[PDB]
């Protein structure tokens, strides 16, 4: 069965447009898969039917600002002001459009990049359906959101038009280092896999639009939700449950699996459960790579096959 | 990559919504997902998806009276008049919305139950885009259209009020029989698969609404492309090109197996390149049925992968 769903963001603007897939017979468990920058929910239709052909239900929506979110309100990039606390707030509408539907269901939180930054700050809300966590594409010490970001800039730039287009050079800053292991013909989004036919596909998707100017507001959203996502707060109120992180060691993200290990590092010192997957030598999308997609999406299953036990 | 389009219906009245998923890298076909009476194209998830891996483009649209195109239109199960000719014009249009795109590559139908009918009739016209034909679900040879629909009624219904709901007696004729082999706890839809599970799925869903009440005029066009898709014209005309046959053998749609057996034999005897799939033990929906369904997308696949090798 299929469910549309649409509600009114938090930001007030937007008709977030989002989907429930439920699966044939009893299912066992409810995945909501969320979306990272520059992408939409139906992308992940190969992942959406492995979950349901697990017996899972499958939820997700396109965020303010992307997908058909995007194509119906006319605003990409954009999520409108405290745009971390907007997509964080939606997140959590989401999970409520199936009150009462499937409220004995284990609940597992699949977030991949952006996505895997909302994932991490939802789960230390109390309130949030989270019996599971798995994150994917992970964003955790790259330079730019470390180091290069000029925090008094974008703090300047927020004061000032926080509405107007992201300046350039702040931009440029949040993806410093991102081609530093590509070649000319990967093309300047090379870092998002290494197969050209994922990247070219990527590019080609209306529903991407990867690429539309964002606004100041929508990069201090980034560096908001990186903060809460990477920030000390994350690991002290972080819950115990089992958690999945899968990452290519290729990802300018994950500061080349460096900063992917350090997550998974702190989480077991301070005595979490953490699976750790980490891809040699693929990119930034490890679940569309056609080397590790099938092996993302059995580990995905069975994480939440061993959640529901 | 995702395209959702739309279309003026050829009724004039409904939005015709539809999508178009393509794979990642070069695509080496197109396939043309028809859906059946009282779903919608959406239901095709698991089978989208598989074409998607073996590197087709697959298109799809919610007919006149259907799924996504119902629930904005708000008008379930009619299609306007001239109902047969409406959804086979727009399934030619739906072709037309991927012109330029995939120009080179070679076209499939895929066609289920009303969709198995609308493929049929499509496949007599000049200009249709169809490099292979596959039907799955088929309608032949069922007593009702064949000898329990009362045409006398129906053409007095159509005289006096074809707007109005059809009037429960030729609903009944038409369907006559399709209970043969349920019982009472299978319920009304038993004969959609054996698999209870399904059946409830398919009750529950909430963009097929199986048994919203049809039109008159709705019901006329059933009769029209039962004709359309089950008489001598279509195996004058057949094109030269490969069908296959996906069918469960306790289908009442196609007089359980020997209605699609006669199907088969008369395209081969004609000298045609036919494949038959006839599932034992298996109801209507044997891409769905868990004991069939990977076998069907296989099939599928591997009919698309010889007809673009053709």
């Amino acid at each position: 069965a299929l469910q549309e769903i649409e509600f009114t963001s938090h930001n007030g603007r937007d008709a977030i447009q989002a989907w429930a897939y439920e699966p044939v017979g009893t299912p066992t468990a409810v995945v909501q898969i969320i979306h990272g920058l520059g992408e939409h929910s139906r992308r992940y239709l190969h992942m959406i039917s492995a979950l349901l052909d697990a017996g899972f239900v499958v939820i997700a929506d396109d965020h303010a600002g992307h997908g058909r979110t995007a194509m119906q309100s006319g605003v990409w990039a954009d999520a409108g002001d405290n745009a971390a606390e907007v997509v964080i707030s939606d997140e959590l509408t989401l999970q409520q459009q199936l009150a009462g539907q499937f409220d004995d269901l284990p609940w597992v939180v699949f977030g991949h990049s952006w996505g895997s930054m909302i994932a991490r700050a939802m789960a230390t809300r109390p309130g949030t359906r989270l019996d599971g966590l798995a994150l994917c594409g992970i964003v955790a010490q790259p330079r730019g959101f470390e180091t290069t970001l000029d925090h008094k800039t974008l703090a300047k730039a927020m004061a000032t038009a926080p509405t107007d287009p992201a300046p350039e050079a702040l931009v440029a800053q949040m993806f410093d280092g991102f081609a530093d292991r590509l070649s000319e013909d990967d093309g300047p989004t090379g870092w998002v896999a290494r197969s050209k036919e994922v990247v070219a596909d990527h590019g080609k998707d209306k529903f991407n639009n990867f690429g539309a100017p964002m606004s100041t507001r929508f990069l201090q959203g980034l560096a908001d939700i990186y903060a809460m996502a990477n920030g000390d707060s994350f690991y002290a109120t972080m819950p115990n449950i089992p958690i999945v992180l899968f990452a290519g060691s290729e990802d300018p993200a994950g500061d080349f699996g460096t900063g992917v290990k350090a997550v998974a590092e702190r989480l077991r010192r301070d005595g979490h459960n953490v699976e750790l997957h980490l891809y040699d030598g693929l990119r930034h999308e490890v679940h569309n790579e056609p080397e590790s997609r099938a092996d993302v999406e059995s580990s995905l299953v069975t994480f939440v096959d061993r959640v529901a036990n």
